[PDB]
């Protein structure tokens, strides 16, 4: 499971000395918007490295499901986040449809983060989530009313796993994000950084 | 394990009857010989679309190791070729390094596969090692000497498995290859269609 995940971190993320892993963590969560800017839902993917080093991915898709399974009983936005390899694709109502998982799985990233916080806007409502280490801290609750749809994460990488290298390199970030704008045309993606200023816009 | 690979392709490879799992069979190998590009090993990978509507994928590489792990008993080989998710990187000792898993895993190729035929060239030594829906014929055997290093790897998608979408489409594949190659510079990727002798460079 995800124990095992935080035991043998490398074996999953990437070498977690070197910043290998801890720039793993970013592209794990934007290839995951990428998917919904695929099937043409989102417009703009927004990455930002916040001054304590944690990094936000933000979207303007669909918004991850919340509600669940009708026969399962749990969410697309639970499975994905707990569950180990846990991607594809959802529909509306969190069934699973055909499609390939890809990556390591954002799952990963919520394992190995001291915090993650994850914030659902979707049927007209804003849904929160805080997970510690991989672990939900209460269920996914409805906090507000809005009109917009789209998925919100920050999460703070843990330093009981990630060693020598703790803080993001704009270039190596602004490296993929400005090779995935190209390949997607329609999809604006801007990178900022919160320590010092610097802005990207790839479209 | 890959019995439950093999019961739900489609949540696995994606959609076994539009062609979109079928083309990721192939890009799920390319993906794999990419990391060997990166390692600065790899010089050319070679895609081959054959008559029979097989694929085969080849580069230069060092040869994915076939010695077993001094303490598990497996090697990379075996283990990237019949464990569910298994990827990453190993050494030519076949320990497993640190490194991040990514796409489903090739396993998930064999297992959707009627026939994968595994041609591995290191340490001065053809190996050789037949899977028919993801079950070894054999143990991996040495055939002969030669003085090349690298992995050639021809596979049958099962008929079982994918439905309608059966043939592979050329520009499907010369779409991802051709980008891949302009992110690796160094690495020439060349696409044959056997059955009516088209040829792709993208270097
Ligand atoms: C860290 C972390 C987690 O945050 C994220 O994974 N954020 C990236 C993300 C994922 C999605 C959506 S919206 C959607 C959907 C499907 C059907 C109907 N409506 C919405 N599905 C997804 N994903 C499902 C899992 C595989 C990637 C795509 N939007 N933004
Ligand atoms: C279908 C199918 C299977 O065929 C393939 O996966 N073919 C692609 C491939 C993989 C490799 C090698 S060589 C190597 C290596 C490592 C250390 C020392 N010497 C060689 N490692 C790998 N892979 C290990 C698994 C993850 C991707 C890279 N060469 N060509």
């Amino acid at each position: 499971g995800l124990d095992a995940v935080r035991k043998r971190p490398g074996m999953y993320i990437g070498d977690t000395d070197d910043g290998t892993g801890l720039h793993h963590m970013v592209f794990e969560v934007v290839d995951n918007a990428i998917d919904e800017a695929l099937a043409g839902h989102c417009k703009e993917i927004i990455v930002t490295i916040h001054a304590d080093n944690s990094v936000s991915v933000q979207d303007d898709g669909r918004g991850i499901p919340t509600g669940i399974h009708p026969e399962e009983g749990v969410s697309a936005a639970e499975v994905i986040m707990t569950v180990l390899h846990a991607g594809g694709k959802f529909d509306d109502n969190s069934y699973k449809v055909s499609g390939g998982l890809h990556g390591v799985g954002v799952s990963v990233v919520n394992a190995l983060s001291q915090k993650l916080e994850l914030v659902i806007q979707r049927e007209g409502k804003i849904h929160r989530q805080i997970y510690e280490h991989g672990v939900p801290q209460a269920p996914l609750a409805v906090t507000g009313e809005t009109e917009k749809t789209g998925t919100m994460v920050r999460f703070w990488p843990s330093l009981e796993t990630f060693t020598n290298v703790t803080e993001f390199e704009y270039e190596i970030l602004a490296k993929r994000l400005r090779e995935l704008s190209f390949l997607n045309s329609g999809v604006s993606i801007r990178l900022r950084d919160k320590r010092d200023g610097k802005e990207d816009h790839f479209h």
